[PDB]
């Protein structure tokens, strides 16, 4: 078990990647907190999320916190500290993907957008990353950026630079927080099986096709980010940091 | 000389890689739109660099528009139709890099940062777009990034997720303006001796440490950018889209 | 423990990055097959490393096979397959970088690298997946790259080709191999404390000098890249492959 | 006109982009040497390309060489001494690709590439190089390398690696040679409609999804190629060394 006293804080965990990766850590020993959007849906899936840890022996909180609002961070890292003691892992999951045209992008779409994945999560790693440094017992910081971190997306002209943000932002932080023992990485998954790739899926015309480019031959769900996202948080990555990682099933490399 | 019939908006071109680059397009035959701060430091400069490339057969207006305003966007397209009928090559370089370190980020000169650097440029080069769309005859956009694009920078986390994002637009909108006859590519330039780091490299004793790792022996000048920038938006170019372009003197290669 | 079933091929174990890497996976269950150079400095290190796993409760052979030698691809497989009946894993060390000088590399030298990592790499993959493709339970290759495959060395034009080359080699073979369950990524080491620069390191003067370039502020020991190749050889990394892992503390990023 | 005096060696420049590129230096002002492969198809072409050149007021000298020979890279150098003086300018765009699957690779068909595109232009640049450091005027080298530099390909388990090799190449030469001026830079072209690609062309069931993927919404041809390796070879590149540029038409950032 990798994360046998850790505490983790994950962001956005009431659905998809943020989920699985609340999950995997409880399975590791880790103590969790479940973020998550502060909506009906966010607290119903992370109390459920929060039971079925427990269901094997583990613990975890729940706590609502709007990754646009940008107190969050330290909220959620209060919360941590009140429930746990201690901040030790951040995974920075939380993010949104509405599809749009490029030349008629609305400002307000474009902003929300910026402001939930890269603002909200600048000031989401500040937060948790000072509670690392006054640790003074380091810590690992995660950050949930996109396979368009490394190539386009003409529907995604707001997102995908939200996402090469992350990246760099972990590439940053990973010299800032160095000394300190705080490492900062991303993961880049590939076609996750999710809600935000429902609407390309539900069609299912071009799923058949998605899948085609895959070279595992499958689709990624939410729990093939689990086994890296922890893997990143534990002693087995100590001196990985300023890094990324694909998880994508060969999508990035398989040119056609 | 390769910019004849075109016409060129740069942004932040009152001083640094703006100036040059807005310079030696019109010697290559272009008409400028120096846009600038609206400060009369960066009015008197753009006025000045108008009447410099006056003196030899250029042809240049004015326009003052702070890029962190994205009405600058149609500014600038509407001030560059009113006097030159078309908009052609899109120089999008205004950017400030306010070193300041991490855990003690303001709220609000993170959000300048990335309002000025990324957000304008959003809307400027989406502004820019519909008009090369509208004309249909094709465009080039070219976005000033970095180096810091690829790599970390501890006093500038605020800085690089912008060029990282500046890079990525490039990605993105190079798909959704392929079909358009548009290029978008970018610049990443390495350390250039300008006055975003004027105070940052008179130390004196660390601007040769920086000195030392470029293999050409020198750091860079803002001329040394006019020619990659040029080459980008001109036909021998006419293949060349979504890519980016390292000009740092082997910065980026040397692991020193 | 998560390499129970597996068994491990590791090429040049005997010492450095390879014998930490084959130590760790035997303590994570694996049958490991600890190749060296058949220099009897390396077979008394491989038999030194068996006994040390034999002393906990692992199991390990040693096969020495010069990986300049083509055929000892096919002779590993055959070794682990006598004597385990199964190869599952495998992970491509076996490398030399005789640190010189460009304009006066002599070609007996520079084949002799090139050779010896990469030519002799790509056949110890060929024939390791020949084996995981005929057992019909898929696989993981991971080939040991470096930090030099993305960055360049003034003393190593004739190294950084070949680390690059076992880069692309694991993208071009995550694809082939994808659908048949084998998954192949590299890991990228950064400048880790190993003999492969033991003289290089020697400076007392130098050494520092790459130690401040680190943000985690120490060089690699040989045990840092045990956790990332067992997690990439794991189920952990289900949906990874054609993936690259920096494991450098920071060093790549840091432009300093 | 962009190399007026300077004196081009361009390798395997019989058709496809090394020929276009030679040709295009030569309406730049270059003294060109046409290096070919010695073949009869090399001499016709070369000839043709020469006879061509003078056509319009040119000049250029036909060289046959083989590129896996390593001799050959001295021999081009000594044709453009004894014919021009100086060796300036490198083109190393000889090199082939023949389809073929992994897991049957032949080792002559493997070793065949790697000496042709690799091994053959270590020793082409290290030839080429030395006249420039002599000369001690600067130069600039460009190896052509390929969009698989940087991603994969099934049937090209033999030939990604060469090609990111190639680019690994650049990036230690420029470290290497960086002092003495001589930058080294590496153009990655995607799908040119050339030889190499004839054979898929010519069933032209994907060509038109080739295509499809390609942003700018048609094939390369090697005229493509003509303007960015002129560019590299030129004053207008004097910062840029160690770096790549994808001429693609944005193939690479179109992910789907
Ligand atoms: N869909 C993919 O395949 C894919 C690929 C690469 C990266 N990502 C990124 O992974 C992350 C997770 O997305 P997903 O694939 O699991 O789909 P998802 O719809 O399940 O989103 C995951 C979580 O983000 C939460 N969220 C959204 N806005 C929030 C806000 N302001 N505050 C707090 N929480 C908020 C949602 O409530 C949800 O729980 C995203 O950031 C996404 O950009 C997704
Ligand atoms: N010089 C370097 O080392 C370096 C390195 C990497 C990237 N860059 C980028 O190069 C680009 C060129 O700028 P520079 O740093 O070379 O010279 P500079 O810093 O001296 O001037 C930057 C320009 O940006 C303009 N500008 C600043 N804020 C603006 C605003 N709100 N609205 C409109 N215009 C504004 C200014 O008029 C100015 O001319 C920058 O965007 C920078 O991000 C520079
Ligand atoms: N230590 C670093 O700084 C560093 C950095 C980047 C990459 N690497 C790579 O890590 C890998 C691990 O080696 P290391 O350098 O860490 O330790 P090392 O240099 O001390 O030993 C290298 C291993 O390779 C084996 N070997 C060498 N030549 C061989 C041959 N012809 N046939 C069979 N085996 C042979 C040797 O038995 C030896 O155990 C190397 O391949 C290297 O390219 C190391
Ligand atoms: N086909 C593509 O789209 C593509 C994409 C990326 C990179 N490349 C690379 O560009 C380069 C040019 O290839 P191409 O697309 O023009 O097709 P091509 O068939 O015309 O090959 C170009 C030249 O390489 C010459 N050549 C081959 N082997 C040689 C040898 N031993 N010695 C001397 N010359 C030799 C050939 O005679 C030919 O003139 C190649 O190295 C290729 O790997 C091609």
């Amino acid at each position: 078990s990798l994360l046998i006293d850790k505490t983790v804080i994950v962001t956005g965990a009431s659905r998809g990647i943020g989920r699985a990766a609340a999950r995997e850590c409880a399975r590791q020993g880790a103590r969790v907190v479940i973020g998550h959007s502060g909506s009906d849906e966010g607290r119903a899936g992370a109390l459920s999320l929060a039971e079925e840890i427990a269901a094997f022996g583990g613990t975890a909180i729940a706590v609502g916190a709007d990754a646009a609002d940008l107190d969050s961070g330290e909220k959620l890292v209060a919360a941590a500290v009140e429930a746990f003691g201690s901040v030790d892992v951040l995974v920075n999951n939380a993010g949104i993907c509405p599809f749009h045209s490029f030349l008629d992008m609305p400002r307000e779409l474009y902003l929300k957008t910026v402001g939930t994945n890269l603002n909200g999560a600048y000031f989401t790693v500040q937060a948790a990353a000072r509670r690392m440094k006054e640790q003074g017992r380091g810590g690992a910081i995660i950050a949930v950026s996109s396979i368009s971190a490394l190539v386009g997306g003409a529907m995604q002209t707001h997102y995908t630079p939200t996402k090469a943000g992350l990246l760099s932002l972990m590439q940053s932080c990973a010299i800032a927080l160095g000394p300190y023992g705080i490492r900062c990485n991303a993961v880049l998954p590939g076609t996750i099986a999710t809600d935000i790739n429902k609407e390309d899926l539900s069609d299912l015309e071009k799923r058949e096709r998605m899948t085609s480019r895959v070279p595992l031959g499958r689709l990624g769900e939410p729990d093939d980010l689990a086994g890296p996202i922890v893997f990143l948080a534990s002693d087995m990555a100590r001196y990985v940091t300023g890094a990324s990682l694909l998880v994508d099933g060969g999508l990035f490399v398989n040119l056609q």
